[PDB]
């Protein structure tokens, strides 16, 4: 009972592929690196595989149901998630209870495919105030926490706004706010039952400073 972390060897394929993944979906922002920091690369310390037998079954359990009603089809999708909570959220999985209608965000779980996204949200909404010890949002010292989560998405209803909204609409299982040139300019995707989402995966890191 409760969540086994589990270290990965960087020789191992299942290891270099998470890296891979996030140092490769790492872009500009039209933030100046305001919210996430000023940063090419990331320093991976560690990749650990979160086991939990529980989670492992609400979230397959919750899959079923979801291909029910999409044509056997769960849309299942491999995303990043950054937050002040993952360490709640590799123990008692996501819970949509915490998430709530505000700013630009419904009361959701959102979710992105580039890392550097989610890093922007590691420390808060928009970096927050950066972190704990130094409240530096382009801290190169302190350890960042992210998650590469397997996501069902099922039947996605696609917008521009995911402010105002409390759950998916009908007939739909979650929600994606798209790119518009007066808005986003990636994509977030959002779930708003927790068990919709399992954290596969725990990747301890740092930026790293641009080199000189
Ligand atoms: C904008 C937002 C809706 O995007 C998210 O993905 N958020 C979010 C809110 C809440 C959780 C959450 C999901 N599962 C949990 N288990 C806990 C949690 N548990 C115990 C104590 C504190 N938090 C929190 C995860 C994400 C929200 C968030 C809010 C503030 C900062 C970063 C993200
Ligand atoms: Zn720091």
């Amino acid at each position: 009972q409760g969540t086994i972390l589990l270290d990965l060897a960087p020789e191992d394929k299942e290891y270099q592929s998470v890296e891979e993944e996030m140092q490769s979906t790492i872009r500009e922002h039209r933030d100046g690196g305001n919210a996430g920091g000023i940063f090419n690369r990331y320093n991976v310390i560690r990749i650990q595989k979160v086991v939990n037998k529980k989670l492992r079954e609400r979230f397959c359990h919750r899959q079923k149901e979801v291909s029910e009603e999409n044509h056997n089809h769960h849309n299942e999708r491999m995303l990043f998630h950054g937050s002040p909570f993952i360490n709640a959220i590799i123990h008692k999985g996501f819970d949509e209870r915490h998430a709530y209608i505000g700013g630009m965000f419904g009361a959701g779980i959102y979710f992105a495919e580039n890392s550097s996204k989610s890093n922007q949200y590691v420390y808060g909404i928009g970096g927050g105030t950066g972190c704990p010890t130094h409240k530096d949002r382009s801290c190169y010292i302190c350890h960042r926490q992210m998650l590469f989560c397997r996501v069902t998405l099922g039947k996605s209803f696609l917008q521009f706004s995911t402010m105002k909204m409390a759950h998916a609409p009908p007939g739909h299982h979650s929600v994606i706010g798209r790119p518009s040139v007066n808005g986003l300019a990636y994509a977030e995707y959002v779930i708003y039952r927790g068990e919709q989402a399992y954290p596969e995966y725990l990747i301890t890191y740092q930026i790293m400073k641009p080199e000189h």
